[PDB]
């Protein structure tokens, strides 16, 4: 996946834990 906190979007579901969309970034 990616950090828990890389800057994904909104289809980026790269996130071992999940996608923040009011960061641009994972939780």
């Amino acid at each position: 996946c990616k950090s828990p906190g890389s800057s994904c979007s909104k289809t980026s579901y790269n996130c071992c834990r999940s996608c923040n969309p009011y960061t641009k970034r994972c939780y």
